[PDB]
């Protein structure tokens, strides 16, 4: 069975993995290498046996899990593209919403003015048609006594002169629609900005937390410094005991929160958003590094943003102190801007950090010392 | 027939306008009146007759006319509702059409998306598949060689042992969705001012109008001052013959218009409109009440408001120096509006007059003084 010996197959060569006969094995080609007999070779090598058939149990448990882990992908990929497909549905019908319902309202402006305008004419149309038919009544009654007997004739003539004299002069006495020129664009795009935003965010002054001389009023929506002098602070590890401030119980920690505060004439505030990992309680270092993304107001019309510097960056003074501060806060972009407010319909940047927040914040108000009795005007929430 | 003498009315009272008897004229109610007889009295009344006539005749053709300026003011004000209307629905179908086109072609990038990542998946898998069944070809195989003959076993066993080895290493290799976040309404809302914006206007730098330097190309649409020395110019009252201007052909007068050019790294020039009622010669002051609206730049980093005051209002230095500029100019509401416009997507306002021009202006290009060879780049309108 040697096929080149004519004598069978009883050796193994190890070093060439093939069997031999035993003059190959002697003196030929496998003469000098490592061989044994081919019983033991095959009672070795059944040996390795259940070592590979389970290195391809776990190979193809491995390809199974993957093509779990591939087919899952999949349906993945579907329901990506359909949240995908649906907050762009979303985020534009917040500004179709708006452009409809402004096309609306002016639609029913224009049908009011002009009904209106309708009925003022047509009112003054029908009591000129009435005075012009007394006008007529007038001639011709004139004409009836302008050719009569003589003496009836100077019986109503001066009657029918003075009739007709003074109803000549009872004679009659004698629109606004907001037609639109070319900025109304851009009237209406900046009014889009303040309908971008979400709903205000309808947050509480915590008492909790208020600095002892602040006092919490109108259903936990206004603080006001008081004339009086107050008490010390306990140590609890969260309500303030030298800067006077006061926080929202509400904790913000996801998403996109708006909300508005009204300062008015206020001239000294600061408002903005704190860390819920930094503490309250003595003197505290306005820069972001500590927690604190604040905008500032001193001395009525200075405006400071309080950025990770040694100095507060000035501001552009606005055309008039601001009356309301508006605040948007975005986790997903970590984003906290400021907004003039004072316009109910538009709304203008002061300034934004652009900061990705370790963690959720707090909304921080503080209602800066009273300095004896000078900024005693509150912080209302819009 | 005097009803109270039994003497009939013969005397006509002056004083009273009245017929009276003969007693009541003698000695009676009327005696020291002024008195004529009675044909006489209607003689003289019968006379104002015709002035009395055309008196109402004219005081009805009067009302007949404003009837007629009352109607025709009914449909006029149908009309203006007409177009009011009509006008709302146009500016605001500028913003509808433009989000409709935005949200099909996101839509379309995501159905392109999904499908790509649809067919590379399925690839991996259906070639998982492949390998996931060749795996079992091979186990079975094995166990086939697994129980068999001696020598059999040993002629063939460490082929499948090979074979198996290194299609086990033969293993297999191993979305961009643009998904949105909260910023994006604020980026469509962006990106939506500079398509409010009218078609551009598409100008021409006017040869017949240029300074002696200056070289006109690209379709009239390119200005360039020139290396060489140039020759005097002609006593033509509209070429300008010391500053190195030029203006559009174009003559703008009335509605609304938008234009830009590439300024790109050029260190100075000035951009704007001048009156058509001021003349080009000489040395020009560039304030607004010599027919100049201009926009200037200097030391290539220096932007200046040319307004009506003794020196120029120096600018907000932007990021960059500003590489295109946008100017929009509407009559109707006085106003001529400068934009950075280097990101072709989003207009940042430089600055705007808000004058109520004259009359019809021109659109001109301060190509600004060669100075010996730093200044050789061009105005490109876009
Ligand atoms: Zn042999
Ligand atoms: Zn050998
Ligand atoms: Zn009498
Ligand atoms: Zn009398």
């Amino acid at each position: 069975h040697c096929e080149e010996h004519l004598d069978p197959l009883s050796i193994y060569c190890e070093q060439d993995r093939t069997l031999v006969c035993g003059v190959c094995a002697s003196l030929g080609s496998h003469r000098g290498h490592r061989l044994l007999p081919a019983a033991e070779a095959q009672a070795r090598l059944k040996t390795q046996l259940p070592q590979q058939k389970m290195q391809l149990q776990e190979a193809s448990m491995r390809k199974e899990k993957t093509v779990a882990v591939l087919e899952h992908q999949l349906v993945e990929v579907e329901e990506t593209v359909r949240q995908f497909r649906g907050a762009v549905g979303e985020q534009l019908g917040k500004m179709r919403m708006f452009l409809a319902a402004l096309e609306s309202s002016l639609d029913r402006e224009a049908e009011r003015v002009r009904g209106d305008a309708g009925v003022a004419l047509r009112r003054e149309l029908s009591s000129l048609n009435s005075y012009l038919e007394q006008l007529r009544q007038m001639e011709k009654v004139l004409e009836e006594v302008a050719d009569k007997p003589q003496t009836e004739f100077l019986m109503k003539f001066s009657l029918v002169t003075s009739r007709l004299q003074k109803i000549l002069s009872e004679s009659p006495p004698p629109i606004q629609l907001p037609v639109i020129s070319d900025d109304f664009k851009f009237q209406v795009w900046k009014h889009m900005f303040r309908h971008l935003m979400p709903a205000l965010e309808e947050l509480t002054f915590d008492p909790s937390s208020a600095h002892p001389s602040l006092v919490v009023s109108s259903s936990g929506r206004r603080v006001e410094c008081s004339d009086q002098k107050a008490p010390p602070a306990g140590e609890d590890t969260r309500q303030f005991d030298k800067a006077v401030a006061v926080v929202a119980q509400q904790l913000l920690s996801q998403g996109e929160h708006y909300w508005e505060v009204e300062v008015g004439d206020k001239p000294r505030w600061a408002l903005g958003v704190m860390a819920a990992d930094a503490s309250r309680r003595g003197r505290l270092h306005a820069v972001p590094s500590q927690g604190l993304w604040l905008l500032g107001l001193r001395d009525g019309k200075i405006l400071e943003a309080h950025v990770e510097a040694k100095e507060p960056r000035a501001l552009r003074t606005p055309e008039r102190p601001p009356a309301r501060i508006g605040l948007y806060l975005s986790f997903a972009d970590g984003v906290l801007a400021f907004y003039d407010a004072s316009n109910p319909d538009v709304l203008t940047p002061i300034f934004s950090f652009h900061e990705r927040l370790p963690g959720p914040v707090y909304p921080i108000f503080d209602v800066c010392w009273h300095d004896k009795g000078k900024n005693a005007q509150p912080l209302l929430l819009v």
